[PDB]
């Protein structure tokens, strides 16, 4: 019986804001391309979108925006919808997304927990954003990616005015939130986690030294999603490109990988199904291609096999993680090459900086390998906590995060997990 123990490294993100890491990591790969549309073949360099940024933010100030203040987004990826998140974590409020896709009963609920002082809409979603803000009886100011006249638009919030060559990030508690996704316990309804300018530039961090390739990685995920806003973070920190599509298609996903020369793309398993059935994939240059991310629902033997043929340069890496905490197990590459073509169909090993326990429930003691148990994690990328509600119960007695899933590891530490406790809040 034992706690495995991801492997060292010396972070280089703790003391800063979630807003001065995107600043600097802007300041720092000006020229790279720091985005692109798949679908419209547009890109925008860091320093093109450290300016735009610059002025939504000195717009977002003149409003009366602070770092108590929550800023609302609700749109699919385009080249606009990160900007003025990354704005607003200049100002070090508290970003949050939500899904384009719930209804106007969830939005509802959802707006009812984190009452933000603005939301930024694509005009697709401007009605269920009207609706949920209606029936939640929420004052909001709306701002639409688009042409509006009841409501503000980004265009206008992108006018420069100030001065544009002083502005620099506020100094804020690094301990405060920064970043807010929501809870999806197997019971109750959805709470709004925490994750402060610390925790959060950790999920970042240790994903780094996870060691994929991230150079150009290609993801279909929105931003309300953990993965959506951990891969922005990730290509940021060392000048990668991030590149995104609205929808996932087998053809024209091998089509980007030889426009884009993507050496990476993070999809979950039941999309990959379209990769393996596109016919005659050798007449793709897919020579550039490193790594296929996956995980959140099993995949099977087979699959794993056949996206290995039609990626021959490239590793497959089915990872495990949650909102609450980031990436908490997969396989390194090179580090666990051997592995990666053995031991499946595990999670991988535990992330660096992180520790994973067993534990029997009835008992509460921690197990050896090939015994199953609840799993529990700990690290410096743990949320700090629900924004109104009470994550107690959450954590155990040592401070582990319960995570709610049923696993047990290998004698060589790899992990698996088999289940979801019933009714866990
Ligand atoms: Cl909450």
């Amino acid at each position: 019986a034992r706690i495995l123990k991801g492997k060292e490294f010396h972070p280089n993100f703790d003391k800063i804001s979630f807003g001065e890491f995107l600043f600097e990591c802007c300041e720092k790969y000006a020229d790279r391309i720091c985005q692109i549309d798949g679908d419209l073949d547009k890109s925008e360099t860091y320093s093109s979108v450290k300016t735009r940024s610059t002025r939504v933010a000195l717009n977002l100030q003149k409003k009366g925006i602070t770092s108590t203040d929550v800023v609302c987004f609700c749109s699919t990826n385009s080249l606009d919808n990160s900007i003025p998140l990354i704005a607003s974590s200049y100002l070090g409020a508290k970003v949050v997304n939500l899904d384009p896709t719930l209804s106007v009963r969830n939005i509802q609920h959802l707006l009812s927990l984190v009452t933000p002082r603005i939301i930024f809409v694509e005009e697709e979603s401007l009605k269920l954003i009207e609706k949920s803000l209606k029936g939640a009886k929420l004052s909001c100011e709306i701002i639409v990616f688009g042409k509006s006249t009841k409501h503000g638009t980004f265009a206008e919030m992108t006018l420069p005015c100030g001065d544009e060559k002083a502005f620099k990030p506020s100094k804020t508690d690094i301990d405060d939130t920064a970043v807010m996704f929501f809870s999806s316990g197997t019971t109750g309804l959805p709470k709004a986690i925490c994750h402060s300018h610390r925790s959060f530039l950790q999920i970042v961090e240790t994903s780094f030294y996870c060691g994929y390739d991230c150079r150009s990685i290609l993801h279909f995920t929105t931003m309300y999603w953990i993965t959506g806003m951990a891969i922005l973070g990730r290509t940021f920190l060392d000048g990668s490109t991030r590149v995104f599509a609205r929808s996932m298609e087998g053809e024209k996903t091998l089509q980007m990988i030889e426009k884009y020369k993507l050496t990476s793309l993070f999809v979950a398993p039941i999309y990959t199904y379209q990769l393996t059935n596109v016919p005659n994939p050798e007449r793709y240059d897919l020579s550039s291609f490193r790594c296929l991310l996956t995980g959140g629902t099993p995949m099977s033997t087979d699959q794993y096999k056949k996206l290995t043929q039609l990626f021959p340069k490239a590793q497959v890496l089915f990872g495990y993680g949650m909102s609450e905490i980031g990436l908490l197990s997969i396989f390194h590459p090179e580090d666990d090459k051997h592995l990666i073509d053995t031991k499946v169909g595990s999670c991988g090993k535990v992330s660096p900086r992180t520790l994973l326990k067993i534990v029997n429930p009835d008992n509460e003691e921690i197990v050896g390998p090939n015994q199953k148990g609840e799993l529990r994690v700990k690290s410096d990328a743990m949320m700090t906590g629900y924004y109104r509600n009470d994550s107690a119960e959450c954590f155990d007695g040592d401070g582990f995060l319960k995570t709610g899933d049923i696993g047990y590891y290998d004698d060589d530490g790899c992990v698996y997990v088999i289940e979801r406790i019933k009714e866990m809040f």
